């Protein structure tokens, strides 16, 4: 049962949305805030879903939803305990406030002037400050959409719990699963059902239009070697693969390519991008961004006054590197976290750049951070003992560093930072490498130009010189 008015309104119940909860409460210790979620379940870290949750030695795990980090801690995949949020019913009374999370309830209707909402079943909730913090559905194809009843029944979108549990059902009761895409989502849905079919000798196949795994942000070289260790996952990987149509056939989904090949197969998993959830822009009145998708917001990620928007959902202003919108895990706590900020009043810009990481079985695992994209010119330093095993690739425009992709080296994110911040003109980012430490615990070293990207391979004993790369202070 929802107050009829809320000092902090937050619209999603997700990563974004949890965050900004939080950083409001650290603000304002007697905040109360309500969270308003379309989803019955309280919010949750959607990337176990594709990762850890896959490879837990728990057989319940899919009932605990507890995964066991890095470090060997178990954790939930909840942000917080149940117990820690406080009820709507108190939270207009409760001494010294707390946030509420209203789940199964869709925010419906906007109205920015009179700083209302509508619900689904027909409450109004009037706020004082307002995120909208939607995420977005995942994407569908035009030859899934025509296949009729029978194929999109058999056709997953992965994003939630339950998404998870069904596929984990269907990957111990059926013999061939097909993934259509060949992102990040994808391509560790194929790692993580290529382990699981190797017990049982089941079939795994990928298809995506790209040349390689990755393709939209790596570059062409890293992404073949990328491809190559998906497919030593247990995986048939079908680049430049077109899907034409797609139809059921004697009990089994068949998808046709406009290459002409055939895949044949008992379920499909379509991870195919992100839709943005804009739904409220309309009668809210709200800008979106036509090249970009997503609610349009300035640097401080407002949109209009007392509204801001926060995570998948929003397309920010990035002084330092442009217009911008990001879909990760890491944007969604700092977006989320400075969105609570500035509804309290700090009107701070985004600057603490978000980063982003990814593990393609146990011989891929990277960090990213800032403008991570393939059409980019890159140069690649990876350590020489071709092997792309360890490395550090920067992405370039107008000669500066404007993204980094941290290829099997860990805890280098703050070299990182600092290289993003200062902006400066490299004339050998080779030396810049070097703060990167590729070696850490005899021939020559050499370079490649293929097209746009440069590829480095360094030894330890040159990699270990002194650096000439220069740092702001
Ligand atoms: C399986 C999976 C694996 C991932 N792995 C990684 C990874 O390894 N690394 C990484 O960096 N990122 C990863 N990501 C991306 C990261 O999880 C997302 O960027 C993050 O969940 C975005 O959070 P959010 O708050 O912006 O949106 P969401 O998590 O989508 O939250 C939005 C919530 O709001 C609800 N909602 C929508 N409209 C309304 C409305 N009108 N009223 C009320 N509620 C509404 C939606 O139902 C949803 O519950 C992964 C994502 C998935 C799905």
């Amino acid at each position: 049962k929802a107050p009829s008015h809320v000092p902090f309104l937050l619209i999603g119940g997700g990563t974004a949305a949890f965050a900004a909860a939080r950083s409001i409460r650290a603000r304002d210790p007697g905040a109360r805030v309500l969270i308003v979620s379309e989803d019955p379940e309280l919010p949750y870290m959607r990337p176990p879903l594709s990762k850890e949750l896959w490879f837990s030695d728990d057989p319940n795990v899919t009932k605990t939803l507890r995964f066991k980090q890095a470090n060997g801690k178990e954790r939930s995949i909840y942000f917080q305990p149940p117990s820690f949020y406080v009820s709507a019913q108190d939270l207009p009374h409760i001494e010294n406030g707390g946030v509420a999370v209203l789940t199964g309830k869709k925010v419906v209707q906007l109205d920015v002037r009179d700083n209302m909402v509508k619900l689904n079943d027909g409450s109004q909730i009037t706020y004082e400050k307002c995120l909208i913090a939607t995420g977005g559905t995942p994407r569908s194809l035009s030859a899934i959409d025509r296949a009729g009843a029978e194929v999109k029944s058999r056709t997953t979108l992965f994003r939630k719990i339950g998404d998870f549990r069904s596929l984990e059902k269907i990957s111990r009761e059926v013999k061939s699963i097909t993934i259509i895409g060949g992102g990040f989502l994808g391509s560790e849905l194929a790692c993580a059902l290529g382990r699981k079919a190797r017990a049982l000798g089941t079939e795994v196949i990928q298809l995506f239009p790209e040349k390689g795994n990755m393709g939209k942000i790596l570059p062409e070289y890293l992404s073949n070697w990328t491809m190559e260790k998906v497919r030593r996952e247990g995986v048939k990987v079908m680049p430049n693969a077109i899907v034409q149509s797609v139809g059921v056939s004697s009990g089994k989904l068949l998808i046709k390519l406009k290459d002409g090949r055939k895949v044949e197969t008992d379920h499909i998993v379509a991870a195919v991008g992100l839709e943005p959830n804009v739904e409220l822009a309309k009668t809210g009145g709200l800008e979106i961004d036509s090249d970009f998708g997503g609610f349009r917001v300035n640097a401080e990620l407002q949109a209009r006054s007392n509204i801001w928007v926060a995570g998948d959902a929003a397309c920010f202003y990035d002084i330092k590197l442009g217009r911008r919108r990001v879909e990760h895990h890491d944007h969604a706590v700092v977006s989320g976290r400075l969105a609570g900020e500035n509804m309290t009043g700090a009107a701070k810009p985004y600057w603490h750049q978000s980063m982003f990481w990814s593990d393609l079985g146990p011989d891929v695992g990277y960090e990213a951070i800032g403008l991570v994209d393939s059409s980019l010119p890159t140069v690649g330093v990876f350590a020489k003992a071709e092997d792309y095993g360890k490395g550090v690739i920067f992405y370039l425009r107008d000669k500066v560093v404007v993204g980094i992709v941290l290829w099997n080296i860990f805890n280098r994110m703050p070299i990182a930072r600092k290289i993003i911040k200062d902006g400066e003109q490299h004339e050998d980012l080779n030396e810049v490498a070097k703060l990167f430490n590729i070696h850490e615990d005899g021939s020559m070293s050499y370079c490649r130009q293929e097209g746009k990207d440069r590829i480095i391979f360094v030894t330890k004993e040159d990699h270990e010189t002194p650096s000439s790369a220069e740092l702001v202070a």
